RNA sequence: UCGAGUACGACCAUACUUGAGUGAAAACACCAUAUCCCGUCCGAUUUGUGAAGUUAAGCACUCAAGGCUCAGUUAGUACUGAGGUCAGUGAUGACUCGGGAACCCUGAGUGCCGUACUC
């Protein structure tokens, strides 16, 4: 029911002719699809790696399992962009059931209050709270 | 006698130009001279003609800096082709699908080869 599921998407920079074994890169993203999933896996490795989806191959995205579904709480570090205030991180501590649930409120918040939707979005550190 | 030595060169600064060092054989080099062609207002320049001589310059070899060449950044940045019944503002701004710098700075090193001769 909540949408924007979590993809484990990794790839390497087409090995090589160069070096011959490029470094492997593996992040977990919430995406509605695999292909927006790796859409925004080829953008932090053309930014943070400076690696093209061209020169690059994506190795194994996977579709993470589930938590066995209970309530618990939610910080998801969250980093939006915007005319409103330009590239501005947040807290944003949630109570929902999976990390799924709680990054959906995640934007269903920002894109509901500064206006920033799905590609104006990173997101980091989405950790659980005990109290 | 072996690397290089001259003179011919091809790439044209990694080769340039700087302060020096370095020159062991030859070989260039300055060098002697107006005794001739020579044209020098000049024996400077060059152009007759050879070896008292000299590494003083020149020149190649060494290090060791601007500059130059290769790269690491700079930077997936700027910029850009394409696409939005994108967002505001008629300021470009992000996004998506791609291309993708430069100056700089930290580097690397600071020529290479090709024909004849001569040893």
């Amino acid at each position: 029911k909540p949408h924007l599921r979590h993809y484990q998407v990794v790839g390497r920079e087409s090995p090589s002719e160069k070096n011959p074994e490029p470094t492997v890169y593996k992040f977990e993203v919430f995406a509605p699809n695999f292909v927006v999933a790796k859409s925004r896996f080829w953008r932090m490795m053309r930014v943070k790696n400076k690696v093209k989806a061209t020169h690059g191959d994506v190795l194994s995205c996977k579709v993470v399992k589930d938590a066995k579904l209970v309530a618990r709480n939610y910080l998801v570090d969250i980093a939006y962009y915007s005319q409103r205030c330009g590239y501005t991180r947040m807290v944003k501590e949630f109570r929902d059931v999976s990390k799924t649930g709680a990054v959906s409120q995640a934007y269903h918040d920002l894109a509901s209050r500064h206006r920033a939707r799905y590609h104006n979005i990173e997101v980091l550190n989405v950790k659980s709270i005990p109290d």
